[PDB]
């Protein structure tokens, strides 16, 4: 039971001011005139009177989009400050032209008319403003330590951040870009890249910068979709500041630009150089052509080596043929690797240092070619780009393992000369180490074949999606490792008092890899291995029993093991499944664009003339006119895009408002004529 | 700190053409008629 009052009271204006505001709002070309005369003579009305909701007479007239009252008030020298911004926001060209013809605010004090027009993205008002030689400030580098930036960040961080965001939002306007830039596509590429990089430095305002970068990418794509001819498309794609613009787009991660249908058709035409009407043929004949071209890989290569200008020697220069030949060569290498571990070719397993066999002699040139190709690619093409592939890491590991295997084999051959039973060799015998490294490198080289899946229309998107989920798998791995370490520490602390020697165990075997598992929690390493193997159910339940009858200790150990099993197998795995499902739901939307970007990147690596020969055979020893053409095509594209966007801007609300205003104007004119 | 200009400028029409387009858009059965007579 407490009354309600007004705490922050507003100082009301007099009846004269209220009547003046009412007349201004209603619209009376004569009553407002006589009110202004009275204000001039007797000062009964304040010319600068304000509505309690901060709405002066000029603002009321602007919101009423009637220009006669505004012109009269301008002639009467009313306070005109901060009215051009209201006109711009209302998007009224006539009023904007009128004010351009010469406390409390709804706009921050850093906003300029040109910036506000750019925020609105109105081409007609932006052009009108830019016609009067306006400028826009440009911000400092993302990581800048200059005194002016440091002082600004030290006095008003909120103001600094808001000003930077406003400037970038103005600069990212498609209409401003089209009006004021000479290379709109390149400008959009660079601006999108800069905004994407800035979003992670200003982590608080991340979504705004993300949306600005998406806006720039959409503008570039939509500008590309306005091409009407193959000649125009080639002029756009081949412009050098052979497909220089496409390479720049790939560098700047313009996936929607690259995956556009007109670009994909050009790329496919370049890809199928020697097979006109490839999509006309049946899948059976295409498959048979693939097999026959694959089997002739040793030829077409010797021909290219002995006669590049010959008809046969020019066949391997086509991208699809080159890809098929490289694939066939890699498959042959893998087949020899398979042949290495067979009974047919490898015998006499009793020699300490064995000379290389025929299969190893055949294998060596492939390894040399792989290493030479990796080094040559890394030298020619950029060192910093070589590491942003995530497959070159596998290549490096595989080649390092092969080099270590060769070195260990040579060392063993030099050091050892004779025979000895394998059962009495030491643990660290060079032959044993070389065999282990060879097996690991075989696994890696066989797993490398995944990267060829992106060339297929059915397996490529699936491979991209799996590669996208791998990161979140890596995210869960951390929590799992922490839980595993905690429980391993506890179990080892409990059980380390009951260690036994291998002598007293059956068969003199110690650990969990024996037929009767024992000493599962005697050391930290063994405890970690046991807790890892219990995830798949390969650890038996009698490993929690000690030889003595310590029932309390055995029960505590069993309860520890059961709690670990519950936490690991009932909770963490199901949470992993749930978040896998959530990730795949979002990933499945953009699978096509990512797959086409990946396939374009894969195709573009076979276009150049470097590294034509497969690894087995690769170790044997005017501008102005182009600028005018680009400018003409850009003019046409910008005109078409602007016209299309203007015709799209026709909306029901705008049309209804325009018709209502026009009908009101005509009715007023007819009433005045009658009167 | 670099000014903004117009790169791909459009060749504007004269005041007569602008007035003719304005009359056509607004709607004047007689003003457009006399403008066409003047053009003739
Ligand atoms: C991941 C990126 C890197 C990939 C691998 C690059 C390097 C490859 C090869 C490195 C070869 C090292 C030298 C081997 C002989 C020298 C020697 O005395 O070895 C000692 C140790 O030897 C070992 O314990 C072997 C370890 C080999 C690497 C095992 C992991 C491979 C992962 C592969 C990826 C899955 C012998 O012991 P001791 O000194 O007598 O006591
Ligand atoms: C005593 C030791 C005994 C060891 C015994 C085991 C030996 C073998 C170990 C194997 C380890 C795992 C190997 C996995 C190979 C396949 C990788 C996944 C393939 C896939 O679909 O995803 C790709 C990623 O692969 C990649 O990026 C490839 C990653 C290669 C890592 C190599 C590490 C060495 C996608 O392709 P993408 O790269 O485009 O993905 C997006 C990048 N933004
Ligand atoms: C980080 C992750 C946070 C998750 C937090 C939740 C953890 C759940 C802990 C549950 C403890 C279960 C321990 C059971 C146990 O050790 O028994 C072994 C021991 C064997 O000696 O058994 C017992 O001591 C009691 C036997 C009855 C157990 C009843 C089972 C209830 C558990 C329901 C789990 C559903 C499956
Ligand atoms: C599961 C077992 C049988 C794997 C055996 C290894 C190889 C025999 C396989 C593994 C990956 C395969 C490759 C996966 C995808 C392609 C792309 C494919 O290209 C197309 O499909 C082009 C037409 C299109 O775009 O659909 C040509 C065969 C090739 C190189 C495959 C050739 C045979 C490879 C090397
Ligand atoms: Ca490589
Ligand atoms: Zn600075």
């Amino acid at each position: 039971r407490i009354p309600l009052q007004i705490v922050r009271a507003e100082t009301e204006l007099s009846a004269e001011e209220k009547a003046f505001l009412n007349a201004v709002e209603k619209g009376d070309y004569a009553t407002v005139k006589q009110a202004l005369q009275e204000a001039e003579i007797y000062y009964n009305v304040n010319i600068n009177c304000m509505d309690p909701l901060g709405r002066s007479a000029l603002l009321i007239a602007i919101e009423n989009e009637n220009l006669e009252i505004m012109e009269l008030l301008l002639n009467h020298s009313v306070y005109v400050g901060d009215a051009l911004l209201y006109a711009i926001r209302k998007e009224v060209v006539g009023a904007v032209e009128l004010l351009l013809s010469y406390q409390f605010s709804e706009f921050t004090p850093d906003i300029t008319p040109i910036m506000l027009a750019a925020h609105t993205n109105n081409y007609e008002i932006i052009k009108l403003l830019v016609q009067k030689r306006v400028t826009i400030p440009r911000p400092h580098q993302i990581r800048c330590n200059c005194v002016e930036c440091v002082s600004s960040s030290e006095v008003d961080s909120l103001r600094h951040s808001r000003s930077r965001l406003n400037i970038y939002k103005a600069l990212a306007s498609p209409s401003l870009i089209a009006l004021s830039s000479e290379d709109p596509i390149l400008t959009a590429f660079r601006l999108g890249w800069e905004l994407k990089e800035l979003s992670k430095v200003e982590n608080e305002f991340k979504a705004e910068y993300e949306e600005l970068s998406q806006q720039c990418k959409l503008f570039a794509k939509d500008l590309l979709d306005q091409a009407r001819s193959s000649r125009e498309l080639e002029i756009i794609l081949n412009h050098r500041d052979d497909l220089a613009k496409l390479k720049v787009a790939i560098k700047y991660h313009q996936k929607e630009f690259v995956a556009q249908p007109n670009c994909q058709q050009l790329l496919a035409t370049l890809w199928y150089d020697g097979f006109p009407g490839w999509r006309r043929k049946h899948w059976v004949v295409k498959l048979l052509t693939c097999m026959t071209i694959g089997f002739l890989f040793p030829m077409l290569s010797i021909a290219y080596l002995i006669s590049p200008r010959s008809n046969l020697g020019l066949f391997i220069k086509k991208p699809f043929i080159k890809f098929i030949c490289h694939t066939a060569s890699y498959l042959t290498f893998l087949f020899m690797l398979l042949l290495a571990s067979q009974h047919i070719v490898r015998t006499d397993l009793h020699v300490q240092g064995p000379p290389p066999t025929v299969v190893e002699w055949m294998i060596l040139p492939w390894v040399l070619g792989f290493i030479w190709g990796e080094i040559k690619e890394m030298w020619d093409g950029g060192f910093t780009e070589y590491i942003h592939d995530w497959w070159n890491l596998m290549d490096f590991a595989m080649n390092s393992l092969y080099l270590a295997t060769i070195s260990l084999k040579i060392v063993a051959y030099v050091k050892y000369n004779g025979s000895r039973p394998r059962e009495e060799w030491e643990m660290w015998h060079p032959t044993l180490i070389a065999e282990a490294l060879f097996a690991i490198s075989n696994i890696l080289s066989s797993l490398r074949l995944i990267s060829l899946f992106t060339a297929n229309s059915h397996l490529g998107p699936l491979q991209i999606s799996l590669g996208r989920m791998l990161l979140d798998i890596l995210k869960f791995l951390f929590i799992y490792c922490l839980v595993l370490l905690a429980f391993a520490n506890g179990l080892n602390q409990l059980y380390f008092y009951y260690e036994t020697r291998a002598i007293d165990e059956p068969n003199n075997c110690k650990g969990i890899r024996c037929e009767k598992q024992n000493n599962a929690f005697s050391t930290l390493f063994e405890t970690l291995q046991s807790l890892f193997w219990s995830v798949f159910g390969l650890l038996n339940l009698y490993v929690t029993n000690v030889k003595a009858r310590h029932e309390f200790t055995e029960f505590v150990g069993a309860t520890m093991f059961g709690t670990y099993n519950v936490i690991s197998l009932v909770v963490l795995l199901n949470m992993l499944i749930a978040m896998m499902n959530n990730s795949y739901q979002l990933i499945a939307d953009h699978a096509d664009i990512e797959w086409k970007f990946a396939r374009t990147k894969l195709w573009m690596s076979y276009f150049d003339e470097g590294g034509t020969l497969p690894p087995p055979f690769n170790i044997i020893p005017d501008s102005l006119i182009q600028n005018q053409h680009y400018q003409e095509v850009i003019r046409n594209l910008v005109k078409r895009y602007v016209a299309a966007m203007i015709r799209n801007s026709k909306t029901h609300e705008g049309l209804t408002e325009e018709n209502f205003k026009e009908l009101k104007q005509d009715i007023s004119s007819f009433r005045y004529e009658v009167l």
